[PDB]
């Protein structure tokens, strides 16, 4: 639902939202699902995976 | 704890994993929490946000 910030972020890509502490923000559902930073134990790689890509082994 | 890729994923930003189907993938834990795609009611404006950042309203 509603959430409000609690710290100021600053974008790091183009993807993520910039916003100030106070601000009301309002979850938006997506077909990926929420992120994780996550590390391939195959690959050796690490960053962030859509969550609904992936179930537990 | 470990997962398992359940579809091919392609990065799409400098900071997103690629991966193929059949991938093992572990959680890694960072301060900034899972990420969630957030509308912002005081800006307008719409990307992915750090969820330790926000509480509910």
């Amino acid at each position: 639902m509603t959430f409000v910030a609690l710290y100021d972020y600053e974008s790091r890509t183009e993807t993520d939202l910039s916003f100030k502490k106070g601000e009301r923000l309002q979850i938006v559902n997506s077909t990926e699902g929420d992120w994780w930073l996550a590390h391939s134990l195959t690959t050796g790689r690490t960053g962030y995976i859509p969550s609904n890509y992936v179930a537990p082994s």
